[PDB]
C-alpha cells in the first residue's frame, strides 16, 4: 500500500455511536477502534460523555453536569451510559497509541435535570437549581485562576425555559431560533462564558480530547461560539478540530456569521442528493451540498447520523436505503470535505466489508488535485485524484452507478498519470486499465446497485 | 523579549519596493533584509522578477518572458532592473539564512514586448510573436514531461488586445472586466494552463520562492486561477502563500468565486478608513475593511502600495498624509489578517524608527485572542491582545488617537491579565500601568498625530 507522509494523511472521521447504541462503550472502545485504525480512520466522534439527567439511560444530550464525565454520583449513577471517567481516560490513551483523535460531543445549548426548583422573583417556579458536583471539584480558583468565577448555577445562569424568558434576560444573537429544549443557557453572562473557556481547556489539555462536535450550536449565541472556539484554539498546542451541528437552511450564512476559520459544519444538504441516489433514478450529473459550495473546505460530509437514521424515524427525514456504498464513495474520495463514516452503517447494517476498502482508498490513494468528469451521464458519475508526484502509487479514478441494470459500461477518463496501469481496489470489476501517453484510459463500472462502484488505483 | 514558539510566529510582510525603486535590488537585498529580519519581518513581497518589455527600466509589470528571471539576453539586457538570475539566487539563499520567505510577484494577465507582428487570418496585424529564450531554456520536455506541450507563443496563445478578441477566442470567466492591457493571455487553452503549472512548480521547488503576489488577478480566468493555485499547492511540500491583487468592488465575492482556501486578498477597502483617519476628524469608533468581514482570515492588510502611493498619483487615489503610524498599529497588532509594511513608508518617508517598534510589537507581543473595546470614542480607538498562557509576557493593549489636541487621556480597559504592570513599547507615553485583580487598568494615550499611538506590554 502506498505510504503517505504522516502530516498529509487524510482525516477520516468515524461516528462511534448511534442512538441508544453501545452502553459501556468506553471499556470496549479500544477493541472496536483497533481495526478501524488499520483501515485508515484517523478520528472518532464519541457520544456526549458528560453526565445526563437520565443517568445510564441517557445518550448524553440531556446533559446535566459538563464537568462530570462519569466520575461523581449524580442522577442515580457514577458512570455515564458509556462508563466511568477512568474507563474513558484509558480509552483515550488506547486511541492515542492507535493514532486516533477523539472528538467531544459538547452540548452547550441547554441543561436538563435540575436538582431542585426555585422561585424566580417576578416569574414563578422553575427547575433551575443545579448542584453540579463535578463543577465543584474541577472548576476551582486553583485550576483556572483568571477564568474562575464564584457563582452558582441557578436561574441567573439561564435565559429561560419553554421559550419564555426569565426576568431581565434575552435569548442572545442566535443564527437559528434560540430555544430548542430544556433550560436555555445564558452565554450573554460573562461568568458563564469564562467558565466554558476553562472547560474547553480542560477537555483538550487535561482530559485529552482533540476536538469538538458542537451540538445544536446554531441555537447558541454566535458571538460566544466564536469567542470560545477562538479561546480554546489559542489555548492549545495542537490544531483543535471544531465541527458545528448547524442544521439550518443556510449553513454558508451560519459559518460567515460565527466568522472563525477553525469552524467546520456538517453537510446536511448534500444528503438530499443521497436521498435521490437511493431512488435508483437520480441524474448522476448533478450534485449540490456544502462540499460543492464556497464553504466546501469547511464541510464535514456524511450519509446518515443518529438523527437521520433511527428506529421509528422521529424527525421524519427521508431515508437513504439504497446505493449507500456509492454515497460513501462520493464523500470519501473527493478532494473536499472531511467525511464521516457512521457506526450504524458500518456495524448494525453490516456495511463494513465494502466500507473497509473505501476507507483504505481514501487513506492510501485519494491524494493530489481533484478533477470532475465532463463525461458524466444521467446514470454514471466519475471523479479523478491526480495523486502525489512525490508518492508514486497514489491517485484514483472512481466511478459510481446510480442504476440497477446489470452489465458494465466504460468511460474514457484522463487520470493525469501517463502510461499507468490501474486496478479496481473494490474488487467489483476485474482486470486492469492501462492509460495512454496523454493520460487517458477506458475505465469500466458495474451498472448495478449492489456492486455499482469502482475505485481504479495504480498497480504495485 | 518573549520567546514565541517557532511555528506560532506571526507572519509580517514587507513589500520590498515601490515605483521605480531599487535598481539592482538583488545585490542589495540581503543587506536590506538583515535588520528587517531582526525587527520581525518574516516575509518579503519582491518586485516582479521576470524580464519586462522595457528591460532595465521595467518595474516588471510589462512582463515579456516569465521563464527569464534575468538569465537571458532579451529586450535589450540580460539582467532585469533588479539584477541577474545569479544575483537573485544569491539573494534567495541569504533570505533563507535570515528566515525570511520570498514571495514572487507573478504577472499572468498579459504580455508585452512582442518581438514581431503576425497577420492573424481574418483580423489583421497584431503584436503577438513572442520568441521567449527563457522558455526555450527551461520549459522543456526533459524538465517537465506530462506538463510539457510543444507549442509556440503566437497569437493563438492570447485572447486579444485593445479590448478586441482574436478569432475563435473568448475572454474567459473573469470576476473583473477581462481586458486590462497588453496581449491578454488565453487561460482557456489547455497547453497554456499546463505550462503555467510547470512554471509554478519551477518558481517554488527550483528557484526557491515561497509564495506569490498574483498581479491583476481579478482580470484572469477564475477557473485557471483556482486550478493553478491548487496544483502548485499540491506539488509543494511547504505551505505556499498566495495573495491576490483583486482590486475590485466586492473582494468577498471574488474569493468565493475562486473558491480555494489557499488564496488571500489585499484589503483595499480598509484603506478608505485610513484616508478618513488622515484628516484628523475621523470617528474612531467605526471601521470597515475585508479585515472586518466574513473573509477576515484571508485579508492581507496594508496602508499604501506602489499604486496608491506614488509621485504624481497616477491613479487618482486619496492619500494617507497623516496618522500613518496609527494606521500601521491598526493593521499590525489586531488578530486577523497578515499585514504589509510598505518600503516607501519605511524608507523614502523615513518611518523606520517608529515602524521598527510596531513591527517588534507584532513579532513579540501580538498573540492570543483579540478583543474590541466598548469604550471607543470619536477620538480614540483601542484594542486588546490577551497574550499566550504558555508564554508569560505576551499580549498588549493598544490605543490610537485620531486627533491632534495635545495632552493625554486615559481609558479603563480589561487587559485580561490581572495584577500585571504594563509599559508603552512605543515610548510615546512615559510610565507604567498596573491592572487590578480582574485585569482592568487605566491606559493612557497621547492625543496627537505625531505621537498618538501607544502599545502597552507586560514588564519583564
Ligand atoms: C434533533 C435535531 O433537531 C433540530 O434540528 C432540526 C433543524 O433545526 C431544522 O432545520 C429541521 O429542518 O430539522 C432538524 C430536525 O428536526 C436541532 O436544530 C438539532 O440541533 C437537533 N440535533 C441535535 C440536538 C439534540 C439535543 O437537543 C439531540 O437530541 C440530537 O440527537 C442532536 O443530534
Ligand atoms: C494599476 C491597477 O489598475 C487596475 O486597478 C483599478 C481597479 O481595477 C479598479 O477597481 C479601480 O478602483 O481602480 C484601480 C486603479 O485604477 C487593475 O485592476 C490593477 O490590477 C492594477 N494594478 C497592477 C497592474 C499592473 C499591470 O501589470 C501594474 O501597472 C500595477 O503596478 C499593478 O499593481
Amino acid at each position: 500500500l502506498p505510504q503517505i507522509p504522516p502530516q498529509q494523511v487524510n482525516n477520516t472521521m468515524y461516528q462511534a455511536f448511534y442512538w441508544d447504541a453501545y452502553p459501556g462503550l468506553w471499556a470496549n472502545l479500544p477493541a472496536m477502534a483497533a481495526p478501524l485504525a488499520e483501515r485508515g480512520i484517523t478520528s472518532m466522534w464519541l457520544p456526549p460523555a458528560a453526565k445526563g439527567m437520565n443517568g445510564t439511560f441517557s445518550v448524553g444530550y440531556d446533559v446535566y453536569d459538563l464537568w462530570d464525565l462519569g466520575e461523581f454520583n449524580q442522577k442515580g449513577t457514577t458512570a455515564t451510559r458509556y462508563g466511568t471517567r477512568q474507563q474513558l481516560q484509558q480509552a483515550l490513551s488506547a486511541l492515542d497509541q492507535l493514532g486516533i483523535q477523539a472528538y467531544f460531543d459538547v452540548v452547550f445549548n441547554h441543561r436538563m435535570g435540575a436538582d431542585a426548583q426555585e422561585h424566580i422573583p417576578g416569574f414563578g417556579l422553575a427547575w433551575t437549581e443545579y448542584h453540579l458536583q463535578g463543577r465543584q471539584a474541577h472548576y476551582t480558583q486553583q485550576n483556572w485562576g483568571y477564568l474562575w468565577h464564584d457563582f452558582d448555577w441557578n436561574w441567573t445562569a439561564f435565559n429561560g425555559s419553554d421559550n419564555q424568558l426569565y426576568p431581565g434576560k434575552w435569548w442572545g444573537n442566535t443564527f437559528h431560533f434560540p430555544y430548542l429544549m430544556g433550560e436555555d443557557v445564558d452565554y450573554n453572562r460573562f461568568e458563564v462564558q469564562q467558565e466554558m473557556k476553562a472547560w474547553g481547556e480542560w477537555i483538550i489539555n487535561s482530559v485529552g480530547f482533540s476536538g469538538f462536535r458542537m451540538d445544536a450550536i446554531a441555537h447558541v449565541d454566535t458571538d460566544f461560539t466564536r469567542d470560545w472556539i477562538n479561546h480554546v484554539q489559542w489555548a492549545t498546542s495542537e490544531d483543535v478540530f471544531f465541527v458545528a451541528e448547524a442544521w439550518v437552511s443556510d449553513i454558508n450564512g451560519y459559518l460567515d456569521a460565527v466568522n472563525t476559520p477553525h469552524l467546520r459544519a456538517f453537510d446536511f444538504n448534500l444528503r438530499e442528493d443521497f436521498v435521490a441516489l437511493s431512488s435508483g433514478s437520480k441524474d448522476m450529473r448533478w450534485w449540490g451540498g456544502l462540499v460543492n459550495s464556497q464553504h466546501r473546505d469547511r464541510a464535514v460530509t456524511f450519509v446518515d447520523n443518529h438523527d437521520t437514521s433511527r428506529a421509528g424515524n422521529p424527525y421524519g427525514m427521508p431515508q437513504v436505503i439504497n446505493y449507500k456504498n456509492q454515497a460513501y464513495a462520493y464523500i470519501l474520495l473527493r478532494e473536499h470535505g472531511v467525511p464521516t463514516v457512521f457506526a450504524r452503517d458500518y456495524d448494525e447494517f453490516g456495511m463494513a466489508p465494502t466500507l473497509d476498502k473505501l476507507i483504505e482508498a481514501r487513506r492510501y490513494f485519494a491524494y493530489g488535485p481533484g478533477h470532475e468528469y465532463s463525461g458524466n451521464t444521467e446514470a454514471v458519475y466519475a471523479y479523478v485524484r491526480e495523486g502525489l508526484s512525490t508518492v508514486p502509487g497514489t491517485g484514483l479514478v472512481m466511478l459510481i452507478s446510480g442504476r440497477n441494470w446489470g452489465g458494465q459500461q466504460s468511460f474514457t477518463i484522463n487520470s493525469h498519470q501517463p502510461n499507468t496501469t490501474f486496478y479496481d481496489y473494490t474488487g467489483n470489476v476485474s482486470g486492469t486499465v492501462t492509460t495512454n501517453a496523454q493520460g487517458y484510459g477506458s475505465f469500466p463500472v458495474t451498472m448495478t446497485e449492489s456492486t455499482g462502484w469502482s475505485v481504479w488505483v495504480p498497480q504495485s
